[PDB]
C-alpha cells in the first residue's frame, strides 16, 4: 500500500490526512536498535528505559490481533517470534489503569473490534501482561494522561520517532506491520480504528522517504 492510498484509507472515514517529507522531521528520526522494544503507540512518557524500537498499537499485541491469535500460548509464540527479528517484545499498562491503561488491550478485550471481524482475547490484561514477561518479554508502564495532538504514520524502514510526553503524537511505524508479514491495509485500518474509538485525533501526518 502507497502513501497516497493510505491517505485515501484514512480519509474514507473521516481522517484529514497528509504526506510529509523524512526531512520535515530531521531530528527526530531514530535508527531503530535491537536493544530497543516494541511497543505501543501511545504518546506518553512512561518508565521504558529501552528506547529506540518500532511503534505498533498494544506493542506486541497488534500482531497477536491482526492475526487472529488470541490464546495465551500463541501470545507467547509471538513474543519469541519479535525476540527472533530485531526487537525487544513489550505489552505495557500505566499508573492509572495498570494493565488495563493500554487503550488498544482495553478496546480489544471489551470487544469494541467485534464487527470489524476480530475474535477476542482468551485472556485477561495480567494475564498477557504476565504471559509476555515469561516468554521473555519487557512490560511498560506509562505516566501521565492523553494529550497527543497528531498521528505520524512512518514508512521509513528501520527508523522511528520517539515520545515527547510535553508535545504529545501517537506513532505508528507501518514499515514494520510489512516487517512481521502482516495484513497491512488490515493492520493501519486497524490502528486507525483504535484512534477513533479512544477519542484521538483522526489527523495524520505520512511520513516518507
Amino acid at each position: 500500500i502507497s502513501p497516497a492510498q493510505i491517505a485515501e484509507a484514512l480519509q474514507g472515514r473521516g481522517w484529514d490526512a497528509e504526506i510529509v517529507t523524512d526531512a520535515s522531521m530531521a531530528g527526530q528520526l531514530v535508527d531503530v536498535r535491537p536493544e530497543g522494544i516494541l511497543k505501543c503507540v501511545d504518546g506518553r512518557g512512561s518508565d521504558n528505559t529501552r528506547m529506540g524500537g518500532p511503534k505498533m498499537p498494544g506493542g506486541i499485541y497488534a500482531i497477536a490481533h491482526n492475526r487472529g491469535v488470541t490464546s495465551i500460548e500463541g501470545l507467547k509464540q509471538i513474543t519469541k517470534e519479535v525476540a527472533s527479528k530485531g526487537h525487544l517484545p513489550s505489552v505495557h499498562g500505566d499508573h492509572s489503569s495498570d494493565m488495563l491503561g493500554c487503550g488498544f488491550f482495553k478496546l480489544w478485550v471489551t470487544g469494541r473490534f467485534d464487527d470489524m471481524g476480530y475474535p477476542r482475547p482468551q485472556f485477561d490484561a495480567d494475564q498477557g501482561a504476565n504471559a509476555v514477561k515469561d516468554a521473555g518479554g519487557i512490560i511498560e508502564m506509562h505516566h501521565g494522561s492523553h494529550t497527543e495532538k497528531v498521528v505520524y504514520i512512518n514508512l521509513l524502514a528501520n527508523k522511528t520517532l520517539e515520545p515527547n510526553e510535553n508535545d504529545q503524537r501517537f506513532i505508528v511505524d507501518g514499515w514494520a506491520a510489512d516487517k512481521f508479514g502482516l495484513d497491512v491495509p488490515k493492520f493501519l485500518i486497524a490502528a486507525a480504528a483504535t484512534v477513533e474509538m479512544l477519542g484521538g485525533p483522526k489527523n495524520a501526518k505520512i511520513v516518507v522517504p
